[PDB]
């Protein structure tokens, strides 16, 4: 499931975790309790029920630290599935004392990961009937990016932006320094011309200003469900091709009227700053 | 406030953010709209209520950006600070291109710190007029533990394990491996007896057994109210040096009411999984 560049985020966050985690020392307790020899099945099970992701990142972390021949999965379920309370995810037989290393850092992997995949999945099925698709933002944790991405994808929804450079995103900022919307848009279109146009508009006036120059796509910041009407009937008409893209007061009560407008997607901080973990535990 | 320990996982974190953001290139639409010699006064600017923290981790971000001297602190708020929505935290002016491509790095960081410390000064004011104290947990995201950590130190609560081998905490697992919570408690004490041994416990028998012990903590593992306070009538007469944390079943309306049984500790791992950020803006 997860790609290349997702692995390597991944190894690079569960290394991150098992230092913060072993950096003060190995676990006294479970050293002085369970003999090295020791061997469990354990399940990592819901506690709730939800979208399930990340599962993948939790063998990586036994990988770290029991070695990739450490264990062995007896079951597992597939990343995406819809899982109820008391759900087996996945069931394992490994070393006890590389289980009870490896747990906490693990199950707060998982437990955001489907947190993640969890709220979007509850947005798609909000604007489903609809055309309109669920999208992140660069509103991500630092060094999480890779991972939350992956995870909103899981749930069903569609990546946006990566990075900076990604794609050209016109915001008031430039408009200003241009003198206006039209001027920014045309200045970044001269610069680089290969680049994916997008353009932040608050207003129907910055709306109207704009459609003719037909970029990629339109962020509708802050607009009412009314004024998103209205920005669909207008683009609809006059530039068929430019995307529209709402964002801001969004929440998951008001997603299906917006979606219903007709725009093509709600971009959604929420799915990845504010996310709810997926209580998961190790049952041994 | 931040510590040598805190501002080294700082720095990390927000050079994380950077290289996500500028891993495909630079902000091609701030390099064709403004020129290198802009300079502006921007302000951060909170769109809602709550606590700050993270406002050095900002400064960190434009230190990297914009090199130590690339700007000036015209104002600014404490981390700690109650704020009213529309409150200006920090004042600031420097080169318009460095505060563009800093933006989405400073916001993430900062938004999702008072985040946390938000949610704990709520946490905080629950229990006020009650001896206990609300402690965060080991479920944290990979990479911002001490970040995570020192929010909701801002917010008023009080840290508890830094990692795996920061304390002793006898688990289900350990006393199984041991025969008996006791058994186990033994062990540990006899293995690492300058330690501070912490024991979870999950029913009032298992509580009766290791009270005599005297471990300096019992964690009690989604205990009902009712028989949080029997946990605390039986402490209270038969070992008053041992210190009790509720663990579990916790929630913000629920808080005072395990509180009121007069148990030491909440710990709520929501303070740091499960953070809803707190919205600020860089307007200029």
């Amino acid at each position: 499931g997860l790609s290349d560049w997702e692995l390597a985020a991944a190894r690079a966050a569960i290394a991150r975790g098992l230092d913060e985690d072993l950096r003060y020392g190995p676990d006294v307790t479970t050293l002085a309790t369970v003999p090295a020899s020791a061997t469990t099945t354990a399940s990592l099970v819901t506690r709730e029920a939800g979208v399930v992701a990340g599962l993948d990142v939790a063998l990586l972390t036994l990988n770290e630290v029991l070695g990739t021949n450490g264990y062995r999965v007896l079951d597992r379920v597939e990343d995406g599935a819809r899982v109820p309370p008391g759900e087996a995810l996945m069931t394992l037989e490994a070393q006890t004392r590389g289980l009870l290393t490896a747990e906490r850092t693990m199950l707060n992997l998982v437990g955001h990961l489907s947190g993640i995949a969890t709220a979007t999945a509850a947005w798609v099925d909000a604007v489903r009937g609809t055309k309109a698709k669920i999208r992140d933002t660069r509103k991500t944790l630092p060094g999480l990016r890779a991972l939350q991405k992956y995870a909103v994808r899981t749930g069903g929804g569609v990546n946006h932006r990566l990075g900076l450079g990604d794609a050209a995103l016109i915001k008031d900022n430039h408009v200003a320094a241009a003198g206006s919307v039209v001027d920014a848009l045309r200045a970044v279109r001269n610069a680089a011309p290969d680049l994916p146009c997008e353009v932040e508009v608050d207003s129907l006036e910055q709306l109207d200003a704009v459609l003719p120059e037909k970029p990629e796509l339109i962020l509708l910041d802050n607009f009412a469900v009314w004024q998103t009407q209205t920005a669909v009937q207008r683009r609809d008409s006059r530039a068929p091709t430019v995307m529209l893209e709402s964002s801001g007061g969004l929440s998951l009560q008001t997603a299906a009227t917006y979606a219903e407008t007709g725009v093509d997607y709600l971009a959604v901080g929420a799915l990845t700053h504010s996310v709810r973990v997926l209580d998961i535990g190790l049952d041994m």
